[PDB]
């Protein structure tokens, strides 16, 4: 199943409320000048557009960051279509490079939310259209969010069975981090 550690200053924070002001202040990538974007960075496979981590900071000089870990693929051009399996998101703030370098992955400095055997899921099939391939739940739900907008992670969330309108101290899958 799966379950949810939040920072407990985010106790009277819902999923939907936390994911409204995150998106936000990480604002929109197609909205960002060149010069600030990040597209986000692949480590895991010593590789570029896949990995077992994705890690992706605001675009607008803000400190807001997001991570995603599990078997994850990027198609490039030209459909551009992230699919594979999410297992693990987390969404905090002030996003640092491992010792290691890029390569070695990414953490947030200030963890806020994590999300546990997410399995949030999509396929990518070279032979369809970008828009077919653009409806996978795991692709629909990280591009929303990469462009400052929460609602497809939202409805994804909704359809698997989570609440998102219920605070996180009252959420019956959700543990506080310890004090
Ligand atoms: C290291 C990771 C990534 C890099 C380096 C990257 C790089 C790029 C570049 C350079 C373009 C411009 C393409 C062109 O000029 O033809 C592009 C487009 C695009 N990327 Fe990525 N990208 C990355 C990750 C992602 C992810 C994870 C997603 C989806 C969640 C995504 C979705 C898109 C989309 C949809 C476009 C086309 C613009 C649009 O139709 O909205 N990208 N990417
Ligand atoms: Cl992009």
């Amino acid at each position: 199943s799966t379950t949810i550690q939040y920072n407990s200053n985010y106790a009277d924070y819902s999923i939907s409320s936390y994911l409204r002001e995150w998106a936000n202040n990480f604002g929109d990538i197609d909205q960002a000048p060149a010069e600030t974007k990040d597209r986000g960075s692949f480590s895991g496979s010593s590789t570029l557009f896949s990995g077992t981590q994705y890690a992706i900071g605001s675009s607008h000089s803000n400190p807001e960051g997001m991570i995603a870990e599990g078997d994850l693929k990027y198609s490039f051009m030209p459909q551009h279509t992230f699919h594979g399996q999410i297992d693990t998101l987390q969404f905090g703030k002030d996003l640092a490079t491992n010792a290691g370098g890029p390569s070695a992955g990414k953490h947030l400095e200030k963890i806020d939310i994590t999300f546990n055997e997410l399995d949030l899921s999509g396929e990518f099939d070279s032979g369809k259209s970008m828009t077919e391939n653009h409806q996978g739940d795991m692709h629909k739900s990280v591009r929303g969010l990469m462009k400052g907008n929460p609602d497809p992670m939202l409805e994804v969330m909704k359809a698997k069975g989570i609440n998102v309108d219920t605070a996180f101290k009252d959420l019956s899958i959700a543990s506080q981090y310890p004090d």
